[PDB]
């Protein structure tokens, strides 16, 4: 009986775990002391591991690889040989009659590993000789990397998750850390624990505004109407820091005017929040020694977001909470190793190590190193414009890794269509996903458990995690299925093991150069950059110590005006739908529905948050089947009336298959970083008196769906 040291694969938390291997099974999980969790993990993390184990809770794992040859349908099991010069055929095929960017990729921030994510822009660079690589920081925190890339020069966690706990204030924006990265809860109650104040802007009352010192209810889409008065009153009140802003910041004066008109008065309406607390929160925040600013999706899923992390970023340049320990910007990046892919250069833009293509000197290091002439130079597509490319031709294959699209693309409509209208679409996952059940060629590959590498943390932290069992069937590491259709198509690829990956990575990546496999270890926590493998070089705690990584040094300071998301609430949508997520379920729920003890808890259709008061006006109560319309849609979902949500907004996650949330969005793609608006959504909640047909319609659907992507798994 055995124990083999891992990291979760659900949040960026990046706690270790010990996995219990008994013969050649995985039997049990527990907390490890990591750097973060520290012999503590949550619900999901402790039993969020069965899914290995082909329960067919929820899906069967993918067991075979499988092509459908004719539109018409019929996903037949075929050998690996059979798919393998099937993909390389085809993409070699499109490449010659289209050029090379005809194709899309993407990585994957989910179980792979950055191993992985390296081998799939490499190939995509190398043998397609296209930047079209993207990975789901599109639809997460791209707007953070942007607004934060100029302003301060990276777009990282400027300081550690482990800092947090001895920050005076921990500022949490539009972020609910207690059921996001509950061991980043855990941080954040030790701060207060050891005196700092905490601060929570969120329209809902979410668990962590209990303990927050003040709650800021701003209404939903306000956030630079409250920030502006923020800032008006900082430097109203002269709370700013003058040297620090002199001595490292620029753009001040711009800045300076377009807060003067924000004052906290004409504010009062748009934020629906009063010009005291506006005073007090900024007056807090500025008078804190070291404060911390924490913020998540309720900031960049909203198409003005780029701004508004422009604009939080600006606070704490303009008080100094930047260059030094507990304090800093923090966008607590969500899945486990999304940091970990854009390290990678799973971005349409950057090679591993942030190194963008752009760059003359990169390409001639990248290029050589891959025995290539030339490695393309231009940006490529980001998977969020698919629909769009796909539907211009532009785009003519996807080669989907890892990933969950027709569940977790904003307008599920358009993500259809669009895989309607590829050539070819290929899927490279580990469960018969609504995506893979799409597809014209599935590839399986080697799920969590069943393989290693490296993941990055919340705070680009480093991480190892091992092997545990073997694959009950005949699968491939996602690199090794990468490698030997690059080898197919011409260029030869193979890796004995993911270190040899991670090497060649480190040799090309000068930041990552010191985070060797032995020094990361089982419990080491390597944040980038870390140059010499010198174990004297530990690592970076936070950034922007010297000077801010920006053309010249000095962080860039910046707002603009407050603008209202897209739709408009009428008299008969006066309801915002605004997207979330929730505990005990992760994103696609695919590993986490699939497993005995979570599916437990949460099953089909979902909850929608609706209010008290208002509820009551409404006819709706707890525990029935409602219906949400929309000009995307109509879903169908359960309420929950609780004094919780702020009256006059509902709320809803995307983790259901049933009552699909992602059905009614509109991608509002922000015109920055194509970053869907999935906080904001007009929508009209509707009773349903013969909530027996109701009940019985969730089942029949799921079921439907169950057995649908069960024959396709199957057969
Ligand atoms: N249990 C569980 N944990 C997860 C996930 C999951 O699926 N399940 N997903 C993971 C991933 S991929 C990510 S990116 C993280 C995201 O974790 P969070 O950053 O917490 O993201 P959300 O919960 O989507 O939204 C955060 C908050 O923004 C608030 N908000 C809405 N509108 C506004 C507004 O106008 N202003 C402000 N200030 N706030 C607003 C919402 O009410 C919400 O409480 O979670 C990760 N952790
Ligand atoms: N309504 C609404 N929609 C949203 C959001 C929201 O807030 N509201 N948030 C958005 C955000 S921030 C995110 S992060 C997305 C999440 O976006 P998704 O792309 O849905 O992410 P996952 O659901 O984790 O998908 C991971 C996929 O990879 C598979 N997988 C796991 N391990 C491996 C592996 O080793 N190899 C391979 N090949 N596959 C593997 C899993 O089975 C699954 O099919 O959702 C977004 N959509
Ligand atoms: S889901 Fe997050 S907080 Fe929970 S155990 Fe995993 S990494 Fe740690
Ligand atoms: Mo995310």
């Amino acid at each position: 009986m055995k124990k083999v040291v891992t990291v979760c694969p659900y949040c960026a938390s990046g706690c270790k775990i010990n996995l219990v291997v008994d013969n050649g099974k995985i039997v049990r999980a527990e907390a490890a002391q990591g750097k973060t969790n520290q012999g503590t993990l949550c619900l999901k993390g402790y039993y969020g591991w069965d899914f290995i184990n082909d329960t067919q809770i929820l899906t069967p794992r993918l067991k075979t690889p499988m092509i459908r040859r004719q539109r018409g349908g019929k996903l037949e099991p075929v050998s690996w040989d059979e798919a393998l010069n099937y993909v390389a055929e085809r993409l070699s095929a499109i490449k010659e009659k289209y050029g090379p960017d005809a194709i899309q990729t993407t990585g994957s921030s989910r179980g792979t590993g950055n191993e992985t994510n390296y081998v799939m822009q490499k190939f995509a660079r190398a043998v397609i000789g296209t930047n079209n690589v993207d990975c789901c920081a599109r639809v997460x925190h791209g707007p953070s990397v942007a607004g934060l890339h100029q302003s301060v020069g990276n777009g990282a966690m400027s300081n550690a998750i482990n800092e947090i706990d001895n920050t005076d204030l921990v500022f949490v924006f539009g972020y609910n850390p207690a059921d996001s990265h509950p061991i980043v809860a855990n941080h954040v109650i030790n701060a207060k624990r050891n005196g700092a104040k905490i601060i929570v802007c969120d329209p809902r009352k979410i668990e962590t505004a209990r303990i927050a010192d003040m709650h800021i209810a701003l209404k939903n889409g306000s956030n630079i109407a409250l920030l502006n008065a923020m800032g008006h009153v900082i430097i109203e009140e002269n709370l700013y820091d003058k040297a620090f802003v002199a001595s490292r910041t620029e753009g001040f004066e711009e800045y300076r005017k377009i807060v003067e008109g924000y004052t906290p008065e004409s504010v009062e309406d748009i934020t629906g929040v009063s010009a005291s607390e506006i005073r007090q929160a900024a007056r807090m925040y500025a008078q804190a020694k070291s404060a911390a600013i924490l913020w998540g999706m309720g900031v960049t899923q909203f198409y003005q977001g780029v701004e508004t992390v422009r604009s939080l970023t600006s606070l704490a340049m303009l008080t100094g909470n930047l260059g030094k320990p507990h304090a800093g910007v923090n966008p607590v990046r969500g899945q486990n190793n999304v940091q970990g892919a854009c390290d990678m250069g799973a971005l349409p833009d950057t090679y591993p190590g942030y190194q963008y293509v752009k760059d003359p000197a990169n390409r001639e290091k990248f290029a050589k190193a891959w025995g290539v002439e030339s490695l393309p130079a231009h940006t490529g597509y980001r998977i969020s414009e698919l629909p769009h490319r796909a539907a211009h031709g532009e785009v003519r294959a996807a080669y989907i890794m890892g990933e969950d699209p027709l569940q977790t693309d904003a307008e599920l409509s358009a993500v259809r269509k669009a895989f309607e209208d590829l050539e070819l679409v290929i899927v490279q996952d580990i469960f018969m996903t609504k995506t893979a059940s799409a597809a014209d060629v599935i590839l399986p590959s080697t799920s969590w458990g069943e393989h290693e590498g490296v993941f990055t943390a919340a705070d680009r932290g480093f991480q190892r995690f091992f092997k545990a069992v073997e694959p009950k069937w005949d699968l491939k590491t996602d690199w090794q299925i990468i490698s030997e259709i690059a080898t197919r198509m011409g260029y030869p690829m193979h890796y004995n093991n993911t270190q040899e990956i991670w090497d060649e990575l480190r040799h090309l990546c000068p930041d990552f150069y010191g985070a060797t496999y032995e020094k990361m270890g089982e419990l080491g926590f390597i944040q980038w950059p870390c140059r010499d493998t010198s174990d004297a070089d530990q690592g970076t705690s936070y950034l922007f110590k010297e000077k801010f990584d920006t053309p010249n040094g000095l962080a860039q300071f910046f707002t603009c005006d407050w603008v209202a998301p897209i739709d408009k609430l009428t008299d008969e949508y006066p309801m915002v739908l605004s997207t979330v997520r929730e505990v005990g379920h992760y994103s696609c729920r695919s590993m986490t529905g699939n497993c005995a003890a979570l599916a437990a808890l949460a099953d089909e259709p979902g909850y929608a948050q609706i209010n008290t008061e208002d509820a009551k006006r409404l006819g709706i109560e707890d525990e029935a089947l409602v219906w949400v319309h929309s000009r995307k849609g109509k879903i169908i979902t359960r309420a929950q009336v609780s004094d919780r949500p702020n009256k006059g907004a509902i709320y809803m996650t995307y983790q259901w298959w049933i009552g699909a949330c992602n059905e009614l969005v509109t991608e509002n793609l922000s015109p920055i970083t194509k970053t869907p608006e999935y906080k904001y959504c007009a929508v009209r909640v509707e009773p349903i008196a013969d909530q027996r047909a109701a009940e019985q319609y969730v089942i029949d659907e799921y079921n439907k769906l169950k057995t649908r992507l069960r024959e396709a798994a199957l057969a």
